């Protein structure tokens, strides 16, 4: 007469195909941040955390799993066999190689190539119909590799790409002019990282253009040295590093919008990483951070800026570098 | 004239007294864990972080501060001096003394003291009104540590004390059950640690007593062994901790349900330390977790919970021990 | 080509087929609040409410759209025909009869039939898989009633019941003790209105029975008169409707909690109106609320809440009125 | 020995003022929408409604406060006297004379001079460090009169203008382009109602300006006729009340936008109706909808927008017609 069904009456066996399911995959300071941002924005009703640090991943489940009751996520599960993923809307991955110390960045790629040879066609066995997000650095790459390994149409491979950088860009924009960040507009697109390119043009408050008001915005010859705001964006991991160590709860932050809009089929505009041969005149299999409108089938539909001839090259060469560093990967 | 001023006229520059704001003191994982909690439940216009460690501090201050856009919560600052803490409505202290290992349980408790003897009257000096929530272990000593310090009433000195026991029973609760754990109730009151007492008369789904329903539970003879879940309660910080390093998630989550309560004035029953002398027989200066009412002054009122005989020993025990301490720290 | 062509560039021509789509059948007070408190709680990625009165319908449309920036539910749809409620998971029902001065209360109910035989099985043509929440009133016969015509499994078929009788009762408890609604506990259960039972037995705060620390609590005897509380509860509604015309924001608020639980597979318990053929000596085809879990599969299991045969012998009674008020209905 | 004896122990009790105090004046439709969607965003940790039907009230108090177990806003009250909005820190005053029949503009705005005579000064009487939101219409006007009457620094003084008609223009900007209106950027400026200005201009997705895309985006000669994207905006009020009766829920949604931004005090930057005697020509006590940075102490600065001579022109017009009818005034 077990407690349990003295207690319960039970009406129905039925097992619980979950119907929106995100999984995790890699348990580091970014992953967790992402998990936690994610059960704190009640997204997903099960939540699946992967890694292959077998004993720091159970850890991690069991922690959140005892906030539950602060949580509106019923299912939180883990394990290093993918299995605990099927049936997945939406997949994240912060999986990657570590860093070695005379490392050629080529290198460094392979060995995430080799990583992704093993986890992308897990995550597709088991979530055929799902959506990838990376977040793995470097991102433009990395996306580029789980679209070849996963062979998911391009709409449903997607970069956390520069959707950070955008929200730093407008941090920083925010604390120059006085006013909230919701409310300061402007756009960080192209390559994640040194070579991103801030879109002056498009910097508003209320639709009143700052390029058109400060004509020299963005360049040399500006007094007010607007430049730094993009000197700063581009050196902000690194300062923070620097600092704490790493950086984790500003990309987690960031990971979780991109998952509101893509779980809730909002169609907001986000600058994320997505496949870009044919759009300004690159030719090669590259991913660039361009704004995208984001749902329940990923990137559905993209945003054609007006770039400038001087913005444009930017965008070539970094596909150009990014080109040089993919043609000698393997796969095989 | 400067971009700023073009676009913006000024209407009246005016000095800002914060409205909400809450101040988190010691910024390792439990620290921020209660941050990113507070942040994402929108509790406080204003949020101070205070450390000595300025790399880690600054770190944090600006990670958080980078993922602004994504937040409603419009001013993050930090520092080492208290002077930032200003103005508080609640101030959460998680900071402490680093364990030595050799070191007796009374000297951990006295370098703790020392600690506090600096931080509260800092704390008291620039937010005299504020409440302060202590979350630093041993929880119920040092909750007693910083009212003696404070010099504030009672009902504003508030330990965190066995609310994340409570949760953890509750989930466990939850698991066995196959019900959420919002709907799965029991209390784990007195001393947080070891010597907590489950409260299994109390026990109930729905309002019916599983104790009346399976009056073996909580005790040896118990064929379904529920003695077993509070034993998992009182070991789950040693297990997560040895499976991940640390433990954080949920006693964020956990200290930003506190903070609701408080900040919310919502008047709800968590079961956190305060003092208790006069009750179940105690006659000593002793903080135990007791079901308050918890609002914008602090504790306002206790729940007088009808323990067994066995149940008011185990307490009484707690507050002697607890007391055998306290009475050999060193304050003036 | 045209602007939007110029602007946004499209890699696919979409589906549709929404996720987590709710219909909201009648927009009257009670509808429309429902509808409000469901979009504000970020429970669907599309909205569709149906009415006969077309004028009312696409008005409320319209003026919920317009609202569309403040909100995270990108379609919202309305119509006389049942069509814009296809793949719904949950058909929430208000639509009813208006009553007639003079008219039996089997008329009543019959005439509430004769509309539930055109609408439940057009909700079911198009969302054979929904779940159907019904509010009508009376809500235990109606639920029945859609029971029937439906041909769902009863797990899929649920009443608001007693949900709201029981939030009014634990505000009701709240005041009296100075404590939130969330930390005082108490069910009301069996048939919603003036036969409903307030289970004495299970009031509690902080799991302290009010039952054993005041033995005569809910008698007549009783010095404190706590039975006014239940009849507090069951003369609520018409109070508010003498003093303002209908009742709307408390039944919407406790509507959108029973989604949340439902579309969000929670498993939280809430007295809602099931059929509990084959408990408390009942054999008829009867609806009454119980305390059940909630999911995505709608009711799974149910509470056994241990009854005093006084207690008992009100839901048989209840039983009882209900089925010679429902074998005199006309359907098939 | 009570039941309350027996189950609460009572510490010595600390005094209490409400910390985040909302007032929602007037309970019609769009008092209660407002009310509604204040309590489901956590905005306050009280809540006042006033009104002069004491059943209304009394009814709309009770229907809430019986939803109180999902909300977590501890304490809502209601009365006809204007002591239950003490210590409000956001006044939301929706009150007003409905237009008769035959009635001219001049009589309608002088009818509600003389309620917000009674009004303001109950207000600033319990609750004098408040900021008054303006609903009421016609608000460009009325929201000059609450700050003619309390006499409060232009800051604190906030009309809800074109806020809701700039969220309706991006909710219809959002359908043509298929794109969520957060996404979409266009701003409703000036007088609220027929004689608002839209700036085409400033209308933009991801930064890439419409009006360079496609320059006609306007003008008449627009193919698209995206000027009757501007229209409908115009005609929705109209266009919803024919339907439904009035217009509750958006405005409602749009109120408490508004009430987030000051009450948590971000510094978002609302198209509201402020004083803006010095801009764009206009010499003359008049309030319009600029856009205006809003945090805990109402209106801190503004936005100069640039606009064309054709839109500074409507807006001199709108300020010249309303000082025309503000003239005429008595208080
Ligand atoms: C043959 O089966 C197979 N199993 C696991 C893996 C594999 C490897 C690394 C992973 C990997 N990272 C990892 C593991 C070990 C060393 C290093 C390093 O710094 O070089 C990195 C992760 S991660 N980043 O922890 O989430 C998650 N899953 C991983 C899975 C694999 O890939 C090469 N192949
Ligand atoms: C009166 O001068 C004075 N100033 C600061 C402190 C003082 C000491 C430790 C603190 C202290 N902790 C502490 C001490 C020693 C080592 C470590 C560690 O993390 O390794 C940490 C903290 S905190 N928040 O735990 O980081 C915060 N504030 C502290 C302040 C003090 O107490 C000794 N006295
Ligand atoms: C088979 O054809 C058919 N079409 C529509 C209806 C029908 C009737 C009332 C509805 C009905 N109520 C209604 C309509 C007209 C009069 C009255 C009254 O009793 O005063 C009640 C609703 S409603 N407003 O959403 O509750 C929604 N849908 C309804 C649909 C019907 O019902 C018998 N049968
Ligand atoms: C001098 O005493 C005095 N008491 C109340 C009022 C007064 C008037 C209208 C109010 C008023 N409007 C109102 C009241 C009665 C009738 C009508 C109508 O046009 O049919 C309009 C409201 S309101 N709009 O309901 O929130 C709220 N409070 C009001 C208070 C007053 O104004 C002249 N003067």
């Amino acid at each position: 007469a077990t407690l349990k069904d003295q207690l319960i009456y039970n009406l129905l066996k039925e097992e619980q195909t979950p119907q929106n399911k995100i999984t995790v995959v890699g348990v580091g300071a970014v992953g967790m941040a992402c998990a936690i941002s994610i059960l704190m924005k009640d997204l997903a009703d099960e939540l699946a955390l992967v890694d292959v640090i077998e004993d720091k991943l159970k850890g991690e489940m069991m922690d959140l799993q005892h906030g539950s009751l602060f949580l509106r996520t019923p299912k939180i599960v883990s394990g290093k066999d993918y299995n605990v993923t099927a049936n997945s809307k939406l997949v994240i991955i912060t999986a990657g190689a570590r860093q070695q110390e005379g490392e050629s960045r080529l290198n460094l790629v392979q060995r995430n190539v080799n990583i992704f040879k093993f986890i992308i066609p897990n995550v597709v066995k088991y979530s055929p119909n799902c959506k990838l997000l990376i977040v793995s650095n470097p991102v433009d790459i990395l996306t580029y590799v789980a679209w070849k390994i996963s062979g998911f149409p391009k709409n449903r491979v997607i970069g956390s790409g520069c959707n950070l950088d955008s929200a730093r860009f407008r941090y920083l924009m925010g604390e120059r002019l006085g006013v909230h960040p919701l409310s300061c507009h402007g756009w960080v697109l192209g390559e994640h990282g040194d070579s991103s390119v801030p879109v002056w043009s498009g910097m508003n408050v209320a639709g009143v253009s700052l390029k058109t008001l400060h004509p020299d915005l963005g360049t040399d010859k500006d007094k007010e040295q607007w430049k730094e705001v993009h000197k700063q964006v581009v050196e902000s991991a690194y300062e923070v590093i620097k600092l704490k160590g790493y950086t984790s709860w500003a990309i987690g932050l960031s990971v979780a919008d991109l998952a509101e809009s893509i779980m809730k089929n909002l169609r907001r505009v986000h600058p994320v990483s997505t496949m870009i041969k044919g759009l300004y005149g690159i030719k090669d299999d590259v991913f660039l951070s361009v704004p995208c409108i984001l749902g329940q089938n990923g990137i559905s539909d993209l945003v054609k800026v007006t770039l400038t001839s001087e913005e444009e090259a930017r965008l070539k060469k970094s596909a150009d570098t990014l080109w040089g560093i993919q043609k000698e990967l393997q796969f095989h």
